[PDB]
Protein backbone atom coordinates (compact mmCIF):
# COMPACT_ATOMS: atom_id res chain seq x y z
CA UNK A 1 0.00 0.00 0.00
CA UNK A 2 2.30 2.69 -1.03
CA UNK A 3 1.24 6.23 -0.89
CA UNK A 4 2.74 9.56 -1.68
CA UNK A 5 2.45 10.97 2.05
CA UNK A 6 4.35 13.94 2.83
CA UNK A 7 3.12 14.10 6.58
CA UNK A 8 0.59 11.96 8.66
CA UNK A 9 0.05 12.25 12.55
CA UNK A 10 -3.42 12.49 14.54
CA UNK A 11 -4.66 16.26 14.95
CA UNK A 12 -7.59 17.47 16.55
CA UNK A 13 -9.99 19.83 14.95
CA UNK A 14 -12.19 22.24 16.77
CA UNK A 15 -16.02 22.82 15.69
CA UNK A 16 -17.25 25.88 16.01
CA UNK A 17 -20.54 24.68 16.23
CA UNK A 18 -20.05 21.31 18.26
CA UNK A 19 -17.57 23.47 20.59
CA UNK A 20 -15.56 20.84 20.88
CA UNK A 21 -11.96 19.09 19.36
CA UNK A 22 -13.02 16.88 16.91
CA UNK A 23 -9.94 14.12 16.21
CA UNK A 24 -8.68 12.52 12.89
CA UNK A 25 -5.69 10.66 11.29
CA UNK A 26 -4.35 13.16 8.95
CA UNK A 27 -2.10 12.60 5.34
CA UNK A 28 -0.75 15.57 3.65
CA UNK A 29 -0.01 15.01 -0.39
CA UNK A 30 1.00 17.43 -2.70
CA UNK A 31 -2.44 18.20 -3.45
CA UNK A 32 -5.04 17.21 0.26
CA UNK A 33 -5.07 17.35 3.58
CA UNK A 34 -6.86 14.43 3.85
CA UNK A 35 -9.04 13.34 7.15
CA UNK A 36 -9.17 9.29 7.61
CA UNK A 37 -11.65 8.14 10.61
CA UNK A 38 -8.30 6.07 11.88
CA UNK A 39 -4.71 5.44 10.98
CA UNK A 40 -5.17 2.11 9.50
CA UNK A 41 -3.38 2.77 6.40
CA UNK A 42 -4.10 -1.05 4.81
CA UNK A 43 -7.75 -0.83 5.20
CA UNK A 44 -9.16 2.68 6.12
CA UNK A 45 -9.13 4.08 2.59
CA UNK A 46 -11.82 6.27 1.98
CA UNK A 47 -11.37 9.68 3.14
CA UNK A 48 -14.19 11.75 5.53
CA UNK A 49 -13.14 14.80 3.72
CA UNK A 50 -10.53 15.55 1.27
CA UNK A 51 -8.97 19.83 1.28
CA UNK A 52 -7.38 20.75 -1.75
CA UNK A 53 -4.32 22.59 -0.61
CA UNK A 54 -5.00 24.59 -4.14
CA UNK A 55 -7.42 26.73 -2.47
CA UNK A 56 -6.88 27.20 1.53
CA UNK A 57 -3.78 28.68 3.48
CA UNK A 58 -1.97 28.31 6.90
CA UNK A 59 -2.14 31.75 8.69
CA UNK A 60 -1.64 32.10 12.49
CA UNK A 61 -0.05 29.78 14.69
CA UNK A 62 0.65 29.41 18.61
CA UNK A 63 3.29 31.10 19.90
CA UNK A 64 5.60 28.94 21.98
CA UNK A 65 4.20 28.68 25.76
CA UNK A 66 -2.10 24.95 24.42
CA UNK A 67 0.63 26.14 22.60
CA UNK A 68 -0.06 23.59 19.86
CA UNK A 69 -2.74 25.54 17.11
CA UNK A 70 -2.90 26.26 14.14
CA UNK A 71 -4.93 27.94 11.18
CA UNK A 72 -6.34 26.70 8.01
CA UNK A 73 -7.99 29.16 5.94
CA UNK A 74 -10.10 28.80 2.85
CA UNK A 75 -9.28 31.07 -0.64
CA UNK A 76 -12.77 29.78 -2.48
CA UNK A 77 -16.07 27.46 -1.32
CA UNK A 78 -15.55 23.55 -0.62
CA UNK A 79 -15.04 21.52 2.28
CA UNK A 80 -14.94 25.14 4.07
CA UNK A 81 -16.67 28.23 3.08
CA UNK A 82 -14.59 30.75 1.50
CA UNK A 83 -12.99 33.10 3.84
CA UNK A 84 -13.42 30.82 6.61
CA UNK A 85 -10.90 29.29 8.85
CA UNK A 86 -10.39 26.13 10.76
CA UNK A 87 -8.54 25.62 13.78
CA UNK A 88 -6.27 22.55 14.43
CA UNK A 89 -4.39 21.15 17.68
CA UNK A 90 -1.21 18.88 17.58
CA UNK A 91 0.04 17.19 20.36
CA UNK A 92 3.35 19.70 20.71
CA UNK A 93 4.76 23.33 19.38
CA UNK A 94 6.79 21.17 17.82
CA UNK A 95 4.39 19.04 15.98
CA UNK A 96 2.28 21.82 15.16
CA UNK A 97 5.19 23.61 13.62
CA UNK A 98 6.10 20.69 11.37
CA UNK A 99 2.52 20.56 10.34
CA UNK A 100 2.32 24.86 9.34
CA UNK A 101 6.21 25.04 7.54
CA UNK A 102 4.80 21.69 4.96
CA UNK A 103 1.09 22.87 5.03
CA UNK A 104 2.86 26.55 4.25
CA UNK A 105 5.42 25.22 1.56
CA UNK A 106 2.57 23.51 -0.32
CA UNK A 107 0.50 26.94 -0.38
CA UNK A 108 2.69 29.72 -1.37
CA UNK B 1 1.86 22.41 -6.85
CA UNK B 2 0.22 19.30 -8.30
CA UNK B 3 1.16 16.13 -8.41
CA UNK B 4 -1.57 14.33 -11.03
CA UNK B 5 -0.80 11.22 -13.58
CA UNK B 6 -3.83 11.86 -15.95
CA UNK B 7 -7.23 13.62 -16.42
CA UNK B 8 -10.01 13.55 -18.52
CA UNK B 9 -13.43 12.91 -18.24
CA UNK B 10 -14.50 9.13 -18.16
CA UNK B 11 -18.40 7.54 -18.24
CA UNK B 12 -18.60 5.04 -15.53
CA UNK B 13 -21.07 2.60 -16.55
CA UNK B 14 -24.17 1.35 -13.58
CA UNK B 15 -24.30 -2.53 -13.25
CA UNK B 16 -28.02 -2.51 -12.72
CA UNK B 17 -29.52 0.41 -14.27
CA UNK B 18 -27.01 -0.76 -17.20
CA UNK B 19 -26.40 3.20 -18.16
CA UNK B 20 -23.33 5.59 -17.66
CA UNK B 21 -22.92 8.58 -15.99
CA UNK B 22 -20.39 11.23 -16.84
CA UNK B 23 -17.47 12.43 -14.68
CA UNK B 24 -14.07 14.41 -14.79
CA UNK B 25 -11.85 12.11 -13.11
CA UNK B 26 -8.26 12.49 -11.79
CA UNK B 27 -5.51 10.45 -11.26
CA UNK B 28 -2.88 10.46 -8.64
CA UNK B 29 -0.24 8.18 -7.51
CA UNK B 30 -2.78 7.23 -4.76
CA UNK B 31 -6.13 7.93 -5.64
CA UNK B 32 -8.68 7.78 -8.97
CA UNK B 33 -10.57 10.99 -7.83
CA UNK B 34 -13.73 12.30 -9.58
CA UNK B 35 -15.21 15.61 -10.03
CA UNK B 36 -18.43 16.80 -11.02
CA UNK B 37 -16.47 19.49 -13.60
CA UNK B 38 -13.05 20.08 -14.76
CA UNK B 39 -12.76 23.58 -12.82
CA UNK B 40 -9.85 22.91 -10.49
CA UNK B 41 -10.30 26.08 -9.04
CA UNK B 42 -13.55 26.22 -7.78
CA UNK B 43 -14.70 22.64 -7.89
CA UNK B 44 -12.51 21.33 -5.11
CA UNK B 45 -14.16 18.57 -3.67
CA UNK B 46 -14.01 14.94 -5.01
CA UNK B 47 -17.53 13.36 -5.53
CA UNK B 48 -15.39 10.35 -4.33
CA UNK B 49 -12.05 8.90 -4.01
CA UNK B 50 -11.14 5.40 -5.07
CA UNK B 51 -7.79 4.48 -3.15
CA UNK B 52 -5.40 2.80 -6.05
CA UNK B 53 -3.87 0.28 -3.14
CA UNK B 54 -7.68 -1.20 -2.56
CA UNK B 55 -8.15 -1.78 -7.09
CA UNK B 56 -6.63 -3.50 -9.69
CA UNK B 57 -7.68 -3.09 -13.56
CA UNK B 58 -8.30 -6.42 -14.83
CA UNK B 59 -9.77 -6.43 -18.88
CA UNK B 60 -9.99 -3.90 -21.23
CA UNK B 61 -11.48 -3.84 -24.96
CA UNK B 62 -9.59 -4.74 -27.66
CA UNK B 63 -9.13 -2.24 -30.79
CA UNK B 64 -16.92 1.09 -28.15
CA UNK B 65 -13.49 -0.34 -27.73
CA UNK B 66 -12.66 1.56 -24.84
CA UNK B 67 -13.82 0.13 -21.82
CA UNK B 68 -11.61 -1.25 -18.89
CA UNK B 69 -12.20 -2.94 -15.13
CA UNK B 70 -11.41 -1.42 -12.16
CA UNK B 71 -11.74 -4.26 -9.51
CA UNK B 72 -12.28 -3.76 -5.49
CA UNK B 73 -9.97 -5.87 -3.55
CA UNK B 74 -11.16 -4.43 -0.71
CA UNK B 75 -14.32 -2.84 0.83
CA UNK B 76 -14.33 1.11 0.15
CA UNK B 77 -16.23 2.77 -2.00
CA UNK B 78 -16.67 -0.51 -4.24
CA UNK B 79 -17.46 -3.99 -2.18
CA UNK B 80 -14.57 -6.52 -2.12
CA UNK B 81 -14.54 -8.64 -4.76
CA UNK B 82 -17.00 -6.13 -7.27
CA UNK B 83 -16.06 -4.42 -10.57
CA UNK B 84 -16.60 -1.38 -12.18
CA UNK B 85 -16.70 -0.12 -15.90
CA UNK B 86 -15.01 2.77 -17.07
CA UNK B 87 -15.38 3.72 -20.86
CA UNK B 88 -13.20 6.60 -22.33
CA UNK B 89 -13.77 8.59 -25.52
CA UNK B 90 -11.03 5.98 -27.88
CA UNK B 91 -8.82 2.86 -27.06
CA UNK B 92 -5.99 5.07 -27.56
CA UNK B 93 -7.32 7.40 -24.84
CA UNK B 94 -8.35 4.00 -22.70
CA UNK B 95 -4.68 2.04 -23.00
CA UNK B 96 -3.42 5.64 -21.08
CA UNK B 97 -5.58 4.89 -18.19
CA UNK B 98 -5.07 1.26 -18.36
CA UNK B 99 -1.41 1.44 -18.85
CA UNK B 100 -0.90 3.91 -15.82
CA UNK B 101 -3.67 2.39 -13.62
CA UNK B 102 -1.92 -1.45 -14.13
CA UNK B 103 1.17 -0.23 -13.11
CA UNK B 104 0.00 1.66 -9.47
CA UNK B 105 -2.20 -1.30 -8.95
CA UNK B 106 0.40 -3.92 -9.70
CA UNK C 1 6.16 17.49 -11.65
CA UNK C 2 5.31 19.60 -8.58
CA UNK C 3 6.30 22.92 -9.32
CA UNK C 4 4.91 26.57 -7.46
CA UNK C 5 6.53 28.25 -10.76
CA UNK C 6 8.95 28.20 -14.42
CA UNK C 7 10.23 30.61 -16.12
CA UNK C 8 13.39 32.42 -17.56
CA UNK C 9 15.14 34.60 -14.80
CA UNK C 10 18.88 36.16 -15.27
CA UNK C 11 21.60 36.19 -12.80
CA UNK C 12 23.74 38.58 -12.03
CA UNK C 13 27.68 38.28 -11.45
CA UNK C 14 28.63 40.55 -8.53
CA UNK C 15 32.27 40.07 -9.66
CA UNK C 16 31.81 40.30 -13.77
CA UNK C 17 28.65 42.92 -13.01
CA UNK C 18 26.98 40.73 -16.38
CA UNK C 19 23.78 38.76 -16.15
CA UNK C 20 23.57 35.01 -17.58
CA UNK C 21 20.24 33.57 -18.41
CA UNK C 22 18.69 30.35 -16.97
CA UNK C 23 15.11 28.63 -17.30
CA UNK C 24 14.18 28.16 -13.08
CA UNK C 25 11.74 25.94 -11.73
CA UNK C 26 10.41 26.81 -8.07
CA UNK C 27 9.63 23.90 -6.30
CA UNK C 28 8.53 23.82 -2.57
CA UNK C 29 12.08 22.59 -1.33
CA UNK C 30 14.20 24.27 -4.39
CA UNK C 31 15.36 26.78 -6.79
CA UNK C 32 16.33 24.80 -9.78
CA UNK C 33 18.01 25.85 -13.00
CA UNK C 34 18.43 24.35 -15.67
CA UNK C 35 19.94 25.49 -19.56
CA UNK C 36 16.91 25.03 -21.22
CA UNK C 37 12.82 24.80 -20.86
CA UNK C 38 12.57 21.04 -22.48
CA UNK C 39 11.53 19.41 -19.26
CA UNK C 40 11.75 15.68 -21.00
CA UNK C 41 15.57 16.10 -22.07
CA UNK C 42 17.19 18.49 -20.01
CA UNK C 43 16.94 16.44 -17.02
CA UNK C 44 19.57 17.55 -14.72
CA UNK C 45 19.63 21.05 -12.94
CA UNK C 46 22.63 23.17 -13.15
CA UNK C 47 22.01 23.67 -9.59
CA UNK C 48 19.64 23.55 -6.85
CA UNK C 49 19.02 26.57 -4.26
CA UNK C 50 17.95 24.82 -1.01
CA UNK C 51 14.92 27.26 0.26
CA UNK C 52 15.09 26.63 3.79
CA UNK C 53 19.04 27.84 3.63
CA UNK C 54 18.06 31.07 2.15
CA UNK C 55 15.63 34.25 2.30
CA UNK C 56 14.36 37.21 -0.35
CA UNK C 57 15.11 40.87 1.12
CA UNK C 58 14.55 43.51 -1.48
CA UNK C 59 12.92 43.76 -4.65
CA UNK C 60 12.95 46.78 -7.35
CA UNK C 61 9.76 49.60 -6.75
CA UNK C 62 7.37 49.46 -9.96
CA UNK C 63 8.44 52.25 -12.80
CA UNK C 64 5.77 54.01 -11.87
CA UNK C 65 14.69 47.43 -14.96
CA UNK C 66 11.98 47.27 -12.06
CA UNK C 67 12.13 43.62 -12.43
CA UNK C 68 15.21 42.59 -9.82
CA UNK C 69 14.80 40.94 -6.62
CA UNK C 70 17.82 39.79 -3.97
CA UNK C 71 18.22 36.10 -2.39
CA UNK C 72 20.30 35.69 0.32
CA UNK C 73 21.82 32.82 1.74
CA UNK C 74 21.44 32.32 5.28
CA UNK C 75 23.85 29.27 4.77
CA UNK C 76 26.77 27.93 2.93
CA UNK C 77 25.50 26.09 0.56
CA UNK C 78 25.34 27.00 -3.39
CA UNK C 79 26.09 30.74 -2.07
CA UNK C 80 28.53 30.99 0.74
CA UNK C 81 26.83 32.17 4.28
CA UNK C 82 25.62 35.94 4.46
CA UNK C 83 25.81 36.64 0.60
CA UNK C 84 23.56 37.68 -2.18
CA UNK C 85 22.20 36.69 -5.37
CA UNK C 86 20.25 39.04 -7.59
CA UNK C 87 17.76 38.11 -10.06
CA UNK C 88 16.05 39.71 -12.76
CA UNK C 89 12.83 39.13 -14.36
CA UNK C 90 11.68 40.03 -17.75
CA UNK C 91 8.66 42.46 -15.94
CA UNK C 92 8.04 44.44 -12.41
CA UNK C 93 5.01 41.59 -12.27
CA UNK C 94 6.59 38.80 -13.52
CA UNK C 95 9.30 39.50 -10.97
CA UNK C 96 6.73 40.29 -7.65
CA UNK C 97 5.65 36.41 -8.76
CA UNK C 98 8.47 34.89 -8.32
CA UNK C 99 9.46 37.11 -5.17
CA UNK C 100 5.87 36.43 -3.28
CA UNK C 101 6.08 32.85 -3.50
CA UNK C 102 9.60 33.14 -2.45
CA UNK C 103 8.92 34.87 0.68
CA UNK C 104 6.28 32.85 2.08
CA UNK C 105 8.51 29.53 0.93
CA UNK C 106 12.08 31.10 3.14
CA UNK C 107 9.84 32.73 6.08
CA UNK D 1 13.33 23.29 7.16
CA UNK D 2 10.28 21.95 5.84
CA UNK D 3 10.85 19.57 2.79
CA UNK D 4 7.93 17.95 0.72
CA UNK D 5 9.66 14.56 1.73
CA UNK D 6 7.79 11.50 0.66
CA UNK D 7 10.73 8.74 1.70
CA UNK D 8 14.09 8.96 3.17
CA UNK D 9 16.76 6.67 4.20
CA UNK D 10 20.45 5.65 3.54
CA UNK D 11 20.77 3.18 0.06
CA UNK D 12 23.94 1.73 -1.42
CA UNK D 13 24.50 1.95 -4.94
CA UNK D 14 26.34 -0.26 -6.95
CA UNK D 15 29.20 1.17 -9.23
CA UNK D 16 29.44 -0.69 -12.27
CA UNK D 17 32.89 0.45 -12.58
CA UNK D 18 34.33 0.82 -8.74
CA UNK D 19 33.10 -2.76 -8.24
CA UNK D 20 31.82 -1.64 -4.94
CA UNK D 21 28.64 0.43 -3.13
CA UNK D 22 28.81 3.27 -2.05
CA UNK D 23 26.59 4.62 0.67
CA UNK D 24 24.36 7.92 0.53
CA UNK D 25 21.44 9.42 2.13
CA UNK D 26 18.40 9.64 -0.35
CA UNK D 27 15.51 11.47 -0.29
CA UNK D 28 12.44 11.24 -2.41
CA UNK D 29 9.84 14.00 -3.96
CA UNK D 30 7.17 13.54 -6.03
CA UNK D 31 9.94 15.38 -8.54
CA UNK D 32 13.44 13.33 -7.55
CA UNK D 33 15.40 11.01 -6.40
CA UNK D 34 17.90 13.19 -4.49
CA UNK D 35 21.49 12.24 -2.45
CA UNK D 36 22.92 13.40 -0.19
CA UNK D 37 26.07 12.75 1.13
CA UNK D 38 24.82 12.98 4.76
CA UNK D 39 21.43 12.69 6.96
CA UNK D 40 22.08 16.56 8.21
CA UNK D 41 18.26 17.73 7.04
CA UNK D 42 19.46 20.97 7.86
CA UNK D 43 22.69 21.87 6.57
CA UNK D 44 24.12 19.40 3.80
CA UNK D 45 21.30 20.49 1.51
CA UNK D 46 23.21 20.53 -1.90
CA UNK D 47 22.61 16.94 -3.31
CA UNK D 48 25.20 15.10 -4.68
CA UNK D 49 22.80 13.93 -7.63
CA UNK D 50 18.83 14.88 -8.51
CA UNK D 51 17.87 11.72 -10.72
CA UNK D 52 14.75 13.20 -12.54
CA UNK D 53 11.92 10.82 -11.89
CA UNK D 54 9.74 12.09 -15.28
CA UNK D 55 12.86 9.43 -16.94
CA UNK D 56 13.39 6.63 -14.69
CA UNK D 57 11.24 3.23 -13.90
CA UNK D 58 12.05 0.76 -11.65
CA UNK D 59 11.94 -2.48 -13.58
CA UNK D 60 12.93 -5.71 -10.98
CA UNK D 61 13.63 -6.09 -7.65
CA UNK D 62 15.26 -8.95 -5.19
CA UNK D 63 12.93 -11.94 -4.41
CA UNK D 64 12.51 -12.66 -0.50
CA UNK D 65 14.84 -15.00 1.14
CA UNK D 66 21.03 -9.78 0.08
CA UNK D 67 17.31 -9.90 -1.04
CA UNK D 68 17.03 -6.04 -0.55
CA UNK D 69 17.90 -4.77 -4.08
CA UNK D 70 16.33 -3.16 -6.93
CA UNK D 71 16.84 -1.33 -10.46
CA UNK D 72 16.14 1.96 -11.77
CA UNK D 73 16.02 2.22 -15.47
CA UNK D 74 16.94 5.38 -17.33
CA UNK D 75 14.90 6.36 -20.18
CA UNK D 76 16.61 9.42 -21.05
CA UNK D 77 20.21 10.75 -20.94
CA UNK D 78 20.76 12.95 -17.99
CA UNK D 79 22.79 10.98 -14.85
CA UNK D 80 22.40 7.87 -16.45
CA UNK D 81 22.74 7.07 -20.24
CA UNK D 82 19.02 6.52 -21.82
CA UNK D 83 18.32 2.53 -21.29
CA UNK D 84 21.11 2.07 -18.77
CA UNK D 85 20.36 0.72 -15.03
CA UNK D 86 21.54 1.67 -11.29
CA UNK D 87 21.08 -0.77 -8.85
CA UNK D 88 20.31 -0.11 -5.40
CA UNK D 89 20.41 -1.98 -1.62
CA UNK D 90 18.38 -1.33 0.92
CA UNK D 91 18.45 -2.28 4.69
CA UNK D 92 15.95 -5.52 4.41
CA UNK D 93 13.69 -6.81 2.03
CA UNK D 94 10.96 -4.91 3.43
CA UNK D 95 12.61 -1.62 3.62
CA UNK D 96 13.81 -2.51 -0.09
CA UNK D 97 9.74 -2.56 -1.32
CA UNK D 98 9.21 0.07 0.83
CA UNK D 99 11.45 2.59 -1.83
CA UNK D 100 10.24 0.11 -4.92
CA UNK D 101 6.68 0.48 -4.29
CA UNK D 102 7.00 4.72 -3.45
CA UNK D 103 9.29 4.56 -6.73
CA UNK D 104 6.53 2.75 -8.58
CA UNK D 105 3.55 4.75 -7.88
CA UNK D 106 5.42 8.27 -8.95
CA UNK D 107 7.14 6.57 -12.53
CA UNK D 108 3.86 5.15 -14.32
O1 LIG E 1 -13.56 24.62 21.11
P1 LIG E 1 -13.29 24.22 22.50
O2 LIG E 1 -14.50 24.53 23.27
O3 LIG E 1 -13.04 22.76 22.53
O4 LIG E 1 -12.21 25.09 23.14
C1 LIG E 1 -10.83 24.80 23.37
C2 LIG E 1 -9.70 25.43 22.40
O5 LIG E 1 -10.12 25.70 20.96
C3 LIG E 1 -8.14 25.42 22.59
O6 LIG E 1 -7.42 26.45 21.99
C4 LIG E 1 -7.72 24.95 23.97
O7 LIG E 1 -6.37 24.53 24.31
C5 LIG E 1 -8.87 24.38 24.89
O8 LIG E 1 -8.52 23.15 25.50
C6 LIG E 1 -10.34 24.76 24.77
O9 LIG E 1 -11.08 23.82 25.51
O1 LIG F 1 29.24 -5.28 -7.62
P1 LIG F 1 29.82 -5.65 -6.33
O2 LIG F 1 31.22 -5.99 -6.62
O3 LIG F 1 29.74 -4.48 -5.43
O4 LIG F 1 29.17 -6.92 -5.78
C1 LIG F 1 28.16 -7.05 -4.77
C2 LIG F 1 26.61 -7.34 -5.16
O5 LIG F 1 26.10 -6.81 -6.50
C3 LIG F 1 25.41 -7.72 -4.21
O6 LIG F 1 24.36 -8.42 -4.78
C4 LIG F 1 25.86 -8.12 -2.83
O7 LIG F 1 24.93 -8.26 -1.71
C5 LIG F 1 27.38 -7.81 -2.52
O8 LIG F 1 27.53 -7.01 -1.37
C6 LIG F 1 28.53 -7.79 -3.53
O9 LIG F 1 29.66 -7.17 -2.97
O1 LIG G 1 20.18 17.44 2.94
P1 LIG G 1 20.30 16.20 3.68
O2 LIG G 1 21.49 15.50 3.19
O3 LIG G 1 20.53 16.49 5.10
O4 LIG G 1 19.01 15.42 3.45
C1 LIG G 1 17.84 15.43 4.27
C2 LIG G 1 16.47 16.18 3.81
O5 LIG G 1 16.64 17.44 2.96
C3 LIG G 1 15.03 15.99 4.42
O6 LIG G 1 13.94 16.27 3.58
C4 LIG G 1 14.90 14.79 5.34
O7 LIG G 1 13.71 14.56 6.15
C5 LIG G 1 16.25 14.10 5.78
O8 LIG G 1 16.41 13.80 7.17
C6 LIG G 1 17.50 14.13 4.90
O9 LIG G 1 18.57 13.67 5.70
Amino acid sequence: HPFTEIKSGFLERRSKFLKSYSKGYYVLTPNFLHEFKTADRKKDLVPVMSLALSECTVTEHSRKNSDAKFVLHAKQNGIIRRGHNWVFKADSYESMMSWFDNLKILTS
